[PDB]
């Protein structure tokens, strides 16, 4: 069997809370009034939800309504409980209301509206300072949810809403998020392929908050090198290959060895042998204005195979890469 693992930080925050904090099945939802909201237009669709721009007709404010499709209620209750636990935290999307058809019982989450610019258009216009600023806003959200015992597990640009004119960032879609309990074996089928940490790709189930810091590193790399997504595999196996062509295969094998992970024999054929590339190799004239020694040092400390060796969100905020941001706060 593999070697056990426990989070370096916030290990027992849920152990100490009363049962009701993390026991989302027991939670009793307080429902608002469905007739306060009028749907205006469809914004998009998840695999288990559709998202609408809407208007709160009592105050004419814009809101976003996410109608959740007939799925197991346990999944819905977990997202609600997590959103309520984190409400008011820095850069965490605000759940303003929960409503349901009084006759058909179909449930809908009402969120504060963010005037988002789609990242595929926004990112290519961000300056070096913008990237540092928004990375720091995400770290605030992640340190907050991690300190409250919660892993996001789907950190990616699609789940980061940015009202750019107002320098306003919110981390959204807590539908994959989960409470951390030390020693628990979690589903590795989380996050999006390009942002999956190596622990997920090698089926190491005893992961923790540091999963989110890998995803963050992936985002950072795509922003400062202007290469989105940075690690572009065509399936989970190829995804670890793309990581290994950058981080190198030796550190990957050290990781697997350290945790006594039984690596699928298919992997050895396709992983090959790759040196670790210097982060400088990805710098060129089209991204150089976004790259600094600080940026590369910070990136290097997020994108580590060993989840235990990655910066925590709070350590990351201490990094010199953010020196000018912090004075601005
Ligand atoms: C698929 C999709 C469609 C629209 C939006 C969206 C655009 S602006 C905006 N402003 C606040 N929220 C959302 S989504 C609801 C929050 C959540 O699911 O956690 C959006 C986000 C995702
Ligand atoms: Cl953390």
């Amino acid at each position: 069997g593999p070697v056990p693992s426990r989070a370096r930080v916030y290990t027992d925050v849920n152990t100490h809370r009363p049962r009701e904090y993390w026991d989302y099945e027991s939670h009793v939802v307080e429902w608002g009034n469905q007739d306060d909201y009028q749907l205006v237009r469809k914004l998009g669709r998840g695999k288990y939800s559709e998202v609408f721009e809407a208007i709160n007709i009592t105050n004419n404010e814009k809101v976003v309504v996410k109608i959740l499709k007939p799925v197991k209620k346990k999944k819905i209750k977990r997202e609600i409980k997590i959103l309520e636990n984190l409400r008011g935290g820095p850069n965490i999307i605000t759940l303003a209301d929960i409503v349901k058809d009084p006759v058909s019982r179909t449930p809908a989450l009402v969120f504060e509206h963010v005037n988002n610019t789609d990242f595929k258009q926004l990112y290519q216009t961000l300056t070096d300072y913008d990237i540092r600023f928004y990375m720091y806003e995400i770290l605030k959200a992640l340190d907050y949810c991690h300190s409250m015992g919660i892993m996001h597990r789907d950190v990616k640009p699609h789940n980061v809403m940015i009202d750019h004119e107002h320098r306003k960032l919110r981390l959204i879609d807590w539908g994959l998020a989960e409470f951390y309990h030390p020693g628990q074996e979690y589903n590795v089928r989380v996050a999006s392929r390009y942002f999956k940490g190596p622990e997920l790709l090698v089926d190491y189930q005893m992961y923790d908050y540091s999963l989110d810091m890998w995803s963050l590193g992936c985002m950072l790399a795509s922003m400062i090198f202007r290469k989105e997504p940075f690690f572009h595999g065509h399936d989970n196996y190829d995804q670890l290959v793309r990581i290994a062509k950058v981080l190198g295969t030796e550190d990957l094998y050290d990781y697997i060895d350290k945790y006594n992970i039984e690596l699928d024999p298919r992997f050895n054929d396709i992983l090959g042998r790759h040196s670790r590339k210097r982060w400088e190799r990805f710098v060129h004239s089209e991204n150089q204005h976004l790259v600094s020694p600080e940026a590369l040092d910070f990136l290097d400390k997020l994108l580590r195979y060993d989840h235990q060796s990655r910066l925590t969100a709070r350590e990351a905020m201490e990094h010199p890469y953010f020196y000018t941001v912090v004075k601005d706060q």
